[PDB]
């Protein structure tokens, strides 16, 4: 085969994004490359062997918070594959953990496979559709040499859980909760590119602190760790094939 | 220059919600592959007088054949379809649940006035607006005034079914309607500002006796046609107006 030779990052929140930008030196896209009127950002750059992009679903209009949820992950990871061919695509971001799968506060986890929790369609077929039970891309090399934990993950367009929420985040047995991560992996295999995940914990579900406040209260902390851990992750990359991870 | 519609696009996340629309305008199925190649999605295209009619399904799923039902699809079929397409207005049309109290019964083929997801909950000021991501239909009251459909507010989450939490946001939201994709079709047509109408045909009643799968599956053929039946009055009444007069 042939070294990887361009990965595009797929960030919802654009502050975890921006270290990120500026620690491989990335420029905003000036030219609306994935569409005109949008408020999704893009930067792009060349780092010795990869080109390196990472899009936002960018500032929501009316008040300019994050357009997070599965929705605009979608549509970004749609775009930006369209537009620019990349041989990998990475989803980082934060996330909830259960403390009795072993996550903790700042753990920056690799994903072995991604489901549903909120897409419940009690008919045959439609069943194992909803849930989307996807594999992400085999990663045993970056595993082992940056020492990062693994498990699980479980997507929906909720911050918090609801019971029925829970019971199947229970009966799926995953390790981490998020936005977006389900959704990425569906457009990724329709288009047939490696993904690969970097989810890392803010909050604990199984603990005694509300949702929203402890994800709120560690989400500066944490995205720092995530940088830290998709900075080595870019630089492990680099001149490999996917084979060799 | 303002010119009257010359472009529709349907977004109809079913094939077979789709078919008794194409066939009755005799629309052909594209080969060029319009949205981008490697993909399940489906397009039908035609010319109805002096209207073209594009009408876009998610496709079939690779595993069983089922249709990608959902917003995800949906918001990607409306994305690629906006782009690649240009359309002057869009058109979802799809099934639904109706809550009988809020006047709903089978068979009917609602207009949509407003559209909101009830499970998206972000409860962080800011982003719980958006969640909810409440949004206007496109105003067609000549329409309305002509096809004499009901009118209601529709829900929209990626569940058939209906937790006790999505219930108390649906009845606290005062919907009448309850789909999959309709909210997120609004909100992609939102980003391209471009014009978005619902029609919703109501195939069981959330608040009624039979199991909601059930009576979906039982009541899809009928409704349906139901559908096909509005959809076709839409699109000739559209024919020929510009938008400000529908
Ligand atoms: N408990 C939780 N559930 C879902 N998403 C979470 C979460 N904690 C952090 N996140 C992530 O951070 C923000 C969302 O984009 C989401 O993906
Ligand atoms: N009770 C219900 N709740 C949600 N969607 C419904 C429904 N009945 C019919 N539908 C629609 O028909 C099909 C789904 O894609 C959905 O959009």
């Amino acid at each position: 085969l042939r070294p990887i030779s361009s990965v595009v990052f797929v960030i919802a929140m654009q502050a975890e994004a921006l270290p990120l930008v500026n620690k491989f030196g990335l420029s905003e896209t000036t030219d609306s490359p994935l569409g005109k009127g949008l408020p999704w950002v893009l930067y792009h750059g060349v780092h010795k062997d990869l080109r390196i992009n990472v899009v936002c679903p960018g500032r929501d209009a009316a008040l300019g918070i994050d357009s997070v949820g599965t929705v605009p992950a979608s549509l970004i990871t749609f775009a930006s594959i369209q537009a620019l061919k990349p041989d990998i695509i990475i989803n980082a971001g934060t996330c909830g953990g259960f403390k009795v799968k072993g996550a903790n506060i700042g753990d920056v986890f690799l994903v072995s496979d991604v489901v549903f929790h909120d897409r419940r369609i009690p008919i045959p077929m439609f069943d194992l559709y909803g849930v989307g039970l996807r594999q992400a891309f085999s990663t045993p090399n970056l595993l082992k040499e940056l020492n990062l934990k693994i498990g699980r993950l479980s997507t929906g367009d909720s911050l918090d859980m609801s019971t029925q929420d829970e019971t199947l985040i229970i009966a799926n047995d995953a390790t981490l909760k998020d936005m977006e991560g389900a959704a990425v992996a569906y457009v990724a295999d329709l288009l047939k590119i490696p993904v690969v995940f970097l989810k890392a914990v803010t909050d604990l579900v199984d603990g005694d602190k509300p949702t929203a406040e402890e994800f709120l209260q560690n989400l500066t902390v944490v995205t720092a760790a995530l940088e830290g851990t998709a900075t080595k992750v870019i630089n492990f990359i680099n001149g490999r094939n996917l084979s060799d991870l």
